[PDB]
DNA sequence: GGGATCCTCCCAGTCGACC
DNA sequence: GGTCGACTAGGAGGATCCC
């Protein structure tokens, strides 16, 4: 930030970033993102000519190659830019954007997705990675994804990180720990249009990209924290569903607080946004309350409804740590119909990470993983164990497990992805102007 | 990135003008 | 008293601060 990295310049980023720690690391790397590439003065230069119109994938293709150019010794990795080189550029260390763009608009896909696969290899660290924060910009992500499609930037000038590896633990130790599985994925660029982007948090059960694994989007609840007190309406609903596992104490439970994870949504009504979870099934009604009707303007949402309202969740109770002396296993595990609420942001989230997975097979099968937590009381052991792994002492404790399935039509699927490919390309043009964007073949890919 | 308090917008059931 | 129109109940979703 006080030292921005210059992605034009044989200038080498360790002489820049041994000091620093592994967040101001990631500040420095910030400047090398692809919207400070398209606002580079030799890019600029190249762009001021008349015949020059640059395209997508290409130019987010021309972009990796001077990306792990200057970063390749950092993070350990040159095999990006020794494929570049090797399979793309002829044999010659192209340095000069036209020549480099030259060379990547003649890739083909398959190529484009070896690119993709050893990005997502170099940076499967994630986090702990400095890179991250330079690839994600100017890319619509799985988080800007709702958003993107509303019209509601793109380009740019933690505990709760400690609780989702929480139910990852939970899944790999708990649901399959006769399984090989997939913990640490890198970053995904979209091979066929480099505007999409994702990484996956889980996976269960891959081949040594599968078809024909289990691919879990992991997220986290709070809200339902309670305080071990007899008053306690949240601790007494939970008390009752803990010795009672099933769908109306579950019920109970839900609607313990003000604001629940599940909403009840009845015939030709439409789901609200502020849950992930909802019921279509009138045992899940609580109090009459009115609510905005389906019409006709909603074949999107009824359309994913339609093919969202079959398969149950998965309901697992955690065992209290307390009364196991530490040990946090599944007491019970019962089947529920509730489902992911389609207008929910993690559905879109998971539409996302399922076309790009897409395109690096080219079904899988898709879950939300959703942890429910509390806080910590007086009286639960410091050391608490699950499976064979440990639990942080730091970290809250998780009392309930739930898998809810996720299904995706083809043609929700496509107009969502088309949309936020327009919102990218007008923001595109409207954030680069000097730039005579080519989306002939965009709008088509 | 979730949660809660606050604040805005507006659909929908309610109820007021009126004949 | 009944149709329609205007009114207001909460539904619904954004922005902020906190953590
Ligand atoms: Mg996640
Ligand atoms: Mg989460």
């Amino acid at each position: 930030t006080p030292t921005p990295a210059d992605l034009f310049s044989e200038d080498y980023l360790v002489d820049t970033l041994d000091g620093l720690t592994v967040d101001d690391q990631q500040a420095v790397l910030a400047s090398l993102s692809f919207s400070k590439f398209l606002k580079h003065a030799k890019v600029r230069d190249w762009c001021a000519q008349a015949k020059i119109q640059p395209s997508m994938p290409a130019l987010r293709m021309a972009y990796n190659y001077f990306l792990f150019s200057k970063v390749g010794e950092f993070i350990g990795s040159e095999d990006v830019c020794n494929f570049f080189v090797d399979r793309v550029f002829g044999g010659v260390r192209l340095l000069d954007v036209a020549s480099v763009y030259a060379a990547c608009s003649q890739m083909n896909a398959h190529q484009r997705h070896h690119i993709c696969c050893l990005v997502e290899r170099a940076t499967s660290s994630q986090s702990l990675n400095p890179v991250w924060d330079a690839l994600r910009d100017g890319i619509i992500s799985s988080s800007k994804f709702h958003w993107a499609v509303k019209q509601q930037k793109i380009f740019s000038p933690a505990f709760g990180l400690r609780c989702e590896e929480v139910v990852k633990t939970l899944l790999a130790t708990l649901l399959h720990p006769d399984e090989t599985n997939c913990l640490d994925y890198g970053f995904m660029q979209s091979p066929q249009n480099g505007i999409f982007g994702v990484s996956l948090d889980f996976a269960a059960n891959v081949k040594t990209f599968d078809p024909n694994c289990k691919v879990y989007e992991i997220k986290c609840r709070f809200k339902y924290t309670f305080a071990k007190m007899e008053c306690d309406p949240i601790y007494a609903a939970y008390q009752r569903l803990y010795e009672a596992p099933g769908k109306l104490a579950l019920k109970d439970f839900f609607y313990s607080i003000s604001k629940p994870a599940v909403e009840y949504v009845g015939l030709g009504k439409l789901p609200s946004e502020s849950d992930y979870l909802v019921a279509y099934d009138q045992e899940w009604e609580a109090c009459p309350r009115k609510k905005r009707k389906l019409t006709p303007l909603h074949n999107l949402i009824r359309e994913c409804i339609l093919h969202n309202s079959t398969t149950e969740s998965d309901v697992y109770v955690l065992t209290d740590p307390q009364d196991t002396r530490g040990q946090i296993s599944i007491k019970a595990r019962f089947k529920a119909n509730l489902f992911v609420n389609v207008r929910h942001s993690y559905f879109y989230q998971v539409l996302l990470q399922s076309s790009i997975v897409e395109e690096y097979i080219g079904s899988p099968k898709y879950y939300i993983a959703t942890g429910f937590f509390r806080k910590r009381g007086y009286q639960d052991p410091v050391n608490c164990t699950i499976g064979g792994d440990a639990l942080d002492p730091h970290v809250e404790i998780p009392t309930l497990l739930i898998v809810t399935p996720v299904y995706f039509p083809r043609g929700a699927k496509h107009r969502l992805l088309h949309q936020a490919a327009n919102f990218w390309s007008r923001s595109a043009k409207d954030t680069f102007p000097y730039i005579k964007w080519d989306f002939s073949y965009l709008s088509a890919n």
